[PDB]
């Protein structure tokens, strides 16, 4: 076995530690076990991302790190990881005895090679000699790389925290705890603060004890920053196997021959992770009996997949307002649909939590386009759920459910991606909440649908501007030519007089578009695609005796879009009609049969179409 | 230096290659040198992708089929690879004396493992095995999978030439052209023909001689057949190192693990080969001199970079007339603009081109539309140029150039897949250039631009009917709100009442839509994205002495289209237009110095201006 620890903390870190994961994945040949000493965010993240994605001979374990915030809090740090550099001193005092030798990893490192291979050399250590290093592949501790420089004392060139081997469980036997505080309270009293974090102090607790040591080979830690001499220590492609990164810089590092290591860089975080699955045996014993020949066997087997979900993916941050009746949207969107991303955020003011659908390479498109456009980055409050590709159909129901459980106020919209809003929507949004008290009853609210066919618009502003631009004719009632059945109950023309909110029942394929609690229930996963992800909702919703008011004023607009190959597959063949259908007809069965008489209503109008 | 030989003939296999390559260099560790024996189409199919793909220590040769088709033409064959297969044979004549041993493989094979373990496998034969093949997996030679099957002679269950390991030395020293032609004869001279061609031949030269074969572990190629038995030839992930596909339904077959091998087929059929990348001189010391501190290196850097072109990539076929004034069209796309081809193909009737820009997945996924579409189908003459994406700019000017080249007539007619010409514009474009006789002068047509923003419009036939429809003016002219200098010079007022073609001069900012012969100008590479793209083209095309003819009863109807992520750069980025400014005063004193004199026009023009 190959046990590793790693120290986990902010989003940047949670990708960090997401491809390094990825990079040792690619040459296992052994069970490995992780040990992640992260914070709760980064916790909630992470469990769910390993229990997704279902890595055999791995047991990932947490450890965390607000409860032992304070055992480094009395030293002062200076490096821009944080506080979090320092959590490198305190593993003895977390991970439990059982252990014997574990690796330690920074989360930027990125491994070329085998991870048993390093393993292999903790049967190559000589009497006291405990710990495993690398010697530092810069200038800094040798005090001459400018003028006035005072770093912290060690031995030589000094070496580098990238990499920690240790061992014997016996720093534990040998009092390790004592000893460390100790060495650090005395390097604390002439100087300010660390200037490394961990590798600042762990270097003087080299040099006090020399022989602690065992000095691995330099070619081991190939540190890349602005002051490295590692050609010396790297000479071909296979004299090469693990790199770091040790600057604020980090991607826009320059050396002599940096595009090989770019190279080597994006060679693992390009690629595909669902191609590494070579909790579970339940989703085997329900695959195990689908029927091939069943005309739904494509979507029985798509229905009960799990996708790689990547929960806040760039930083998020809110704070939660006292009337407890804040909405937020959801949407699900694909990068053939990113662009009208920056119509919508200059629309919206309050949290919104998307879901992507991603393949690793255009993710990172994606992360580019968004470190670049200042919107985006203006805004700190929008989430980001990317769930990556796998098969090939389109679960939207899974993304839309994603984005449901993970939303920080009680309150939400299900809308889509194409659509806009008005200037102001949130906030009359949360004057209707607070209005209609839905804190106790099981109401929702709809915002009335419709479609354009002009690019260029202005955008209107009252309602009575909006009325003169419906009655001029650029405007139309939402899919007022394909499908007139999904919002023409509504009857605008009595909605045009409206000045108080109405309500309205359930007609035939009527579809709204809802604003609910967060308990409202989760789409079910069998409808995977495009046609019929909404409805099915909005029948779940009805038959729990959930009533409906159209607000009056509130209105959204949809922005012109190319077809995409959902709606194709969808009018390309009978067999994927049939098979919707046949679904369809399931649910009303057993969903009559958890609730009975009420159900009856929609099988009675099937009997009447 | 591994030596790999593989057949390839028709389109089907000039695509399988592909991800037969880069399925053994994903694995590579040492060089390889592989030899295609393929026919003309092919040839150059493979020729350009590889030149184009600048892989490192690697080596390519191929080797004609025309010339050596005769050999086997004797041998009647049933296969549906075709006479080809037989040609698997005749390898010790057509490889170089020079080689050894070579690994010989068809084109649907799949390597999960690195081939220098195969390759390994020529240090364990001993006596006088010669040869190296595996246990065929079926029961196809043991005559019992239905009644009235006779397989030919073989040695058990027989043996799939998928993968052979060759001897090149002493199949040469010790006669094996004479023996396997005797037996080929020989074994033909009862019965009407072979059942599997090369694969049958063999088996017989395995039979009659016994002591050439190396039985290697079952392991070596996992065949998949509707009758597999390769469940007791493997227990776990890692054993397996190869597959053979060897069904006409190739990825509709059904197994018991289908599910797991068909997810590692798509995983090399879908990974990014602008990672695999790791002429050339000529290339980096063009990248030397370039400055970083420039205003444009980006430019520069951008403007000789090479990018993946993968030619034809569905079947294609188109014969010459006797004529010999043939027109074909040329249009840079990507995704979002792929839905309009249909109506495209319902305007044109002639062969046409697309200089297509996708990346490997978005080209599969276009693959597996344009195989499900009727339209696209049933029309053979048209051509599907594929460029793969690579850096962040876009290549326009690459695409249309990699269209211009290979094009199979010898006049051409350059626009954008955002237009919509005419029904039978065809017939009319063949009468105007028979007419107007461009074959002995120089000289270019153009057909009108103009702009709608009507999707659902009923498509105009006759030109009185435009005149109507301008009348009551439904569209107006191209860009007549943006550029109004991009095509108000035309001066459409007199167009109406034309009914003769009229030449014009050049004028600021004039960008046409044209037809010209092969001969017209390749365009400058300096120039990539939108804006000043066209103008290049006919300005350059101008300087030549081209008369531009317009013709009175032709007409273009742009269909209205999204907005694109270079427009908005274009917009947004101030340094992209200043950029602009000082590639145009580059391409100006370029202009000057090539032509002299005649190019000061343009100068004074600016400083008009
Ligand atoms: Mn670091
Ligand atoms: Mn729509
Ligand atoms: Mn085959
Ligand atoms: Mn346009």
């Amino acid at each position: 076995t190959i046990h590793v620890a790693i120290v986990c903390a902010g989003y940047n870190a949670s990708r960090d530690v997401v491809t390094l994961v990825k990079s040792v994945l690619f040459h296992r040949r052994n069970p490995l076990h992780f040990h992640l000493i992260a914070d709760s965010i980064a916790e909630q993240i992470l469990a769910t991302l390993f229990q997704t994605w279902m890595v055999p001979a791995v047991r990932v374990d947490f450890y965390n790190a607000d409860e032992l915030k304070s055992e480094v809090s009395w030293i002062p740090n200076k490096h821009y990881s944080g506080i979090y550099g320092l959590m490198k001193l305190v593993l003895t005092k977390t991970l439990p005895a059982n252990l014997e030798r574990v690796i330690v990893l920074d989360t930027d490192i990125t491994f070329a090679t085998d991870i048993a291979e390093l393993w292999a050399v903790f049967h190559k250590f000589k009497g006291q000699q405990v710990l495993g290093l690398v010697e530092n592949q810069s200038d800094w501790y040798l005090g001459n790389l400018w003028k006035n420089h005072r770093p912290w004392p060690a031995l030589g060139r000094g070496y580098n925290t990238g990499v920690i081997l240790l061992l014997l469980d016996k720093l534990r036997k040998m009092k390790w705890e004592q000893m460390w505080r100790l060495t650090a309270e005395r390097e604390l009293m002439g100087m300010l603060s660390t200037s490394l974090a961990d590798q600042d102090i762990f270097n003087a607790v080299i040099k006090q004890n020399p022989f602690l040591v065992y000095q691995l080979p330099c070619f081991w830690n190939v540190q890349l920053s602005d002051h490295t001499r590692s050609e010396q220590c790297y000479r071909d492609v296979s004299d090469l196997k693990v790199i770091h990164w040790n600057s604020p810089k980090k991607l826009r590092v320059k050396n002599k021959h940096v595009e090989f290591f770019r190279n080597l860089y994006l060679t693992f975080l390009e690629y595909d992770g669902n191609l590494l699955r070579r909790n579970s045996e339940n989703l085997q014993k329900q695959l195990s009996e689908l029927d091939e020949d069943d005309l739904c066997y494509e979507f029985r087997r798509e229905r009960f997949t799990v996708h790689r979900t990547h929960l806040y993916f760039l930083h998020y941050e809110y704070e939660p307002a006292a009337d407890s009746t804040d909405v937020t949207l959801v949407a699900q969107l694909s990068m053939d649909r990113l662009q009208m991303l920056e119509a919508i955020c200059k629309h919206w003011e309050g949290p919104i939590s998307l879901a992507l659908y991603l393949s690793d390479a255009e993710a990172q498109q994606f992360l580019r386009y968004a470190q670049g456009s200042e919107v985006l980055m203006s805004r700190h409050n929008v989430g980001y759920h990317i769930v990556y590709k796998e098969g090939q159909f389109y679960p939207v129901n899974l993304l839309r459910n994603v984005a449901m459980k993970h939303i920080s106020t009680p309150y939400m919209f299900l809308s889509d991606i194409d659509f806009l809003p008005m200037y102001g929507l949130y906030e009359y949004l949360r004057k209707s909440v607070i209005q209609l008290d839905l804190a106790n009853t099981k109401k929702a609210m709809i915002v009335p649908a419709f479609e354009t066919l002009r690019y260029r618009l202005s955008f209107p502003k009252s309602k009575a501007e909006l009325l003169s631009m419906l009655d001029m004719g650029t405007l139309f009632t939402f899919r007022y030519h394909v499908w007139t059945k999904g919002h023409a109950p509504t009857n605008f023309a009595k909605w045009r007089t409206a000045t108080t909110p109405y309500r309205v029942e359930w007609e035939a394929d009527f579809e709204p578009y809802v604003v609910v609690r967060r308990d409202c229930p989760e789409y079910d996963r069998r409808f995977v695609g495009f046609g019929w992800n909404k409805v099915a909702h909005i029948m779940e919703l009805d038959v729990q005796e959930y009533e409906f008011i159209v607000l009056p004023n509130a209105y959204m607009i949809h922005m012109p879009h190319a077809p995409s190959f959902d709606i194709t597959k969808f009018r390309s063949n009978k067999q994927y009609r049939i098979c919707l259908k046949t679904l369809k007809e399931e649910f009303q069965q057993d969903m009559s049969r958890r609730y009975g008489f009420a159900a009856l209503k929609y099988l009675t109008a099937e009997n009447n179409s």
